[PDB]
């Protein structure tokens, strides 16, 4: 189970009103470090 987003902290970053694109791409560069990888989806 590939699953580099968790959808807990997708949620969470869901949560901060982004799209679940946006747990993909930016946990995908950070390896699915959920606080680290909302402060680089903060990007866009």
């Amino acid at each position: 189970g590939s699953a580099t987003f968790p959808e807990q902290t997708i949620k969470q970053l869901m949560d901060l009103g982004f799209p679940r694109d946006a747990v993909v791409k930016a946990l995908k560069q950070t390896n699915g470090n959920a606080e680290f990888a909302a402060s680089l989806l903060f990007q866009s």
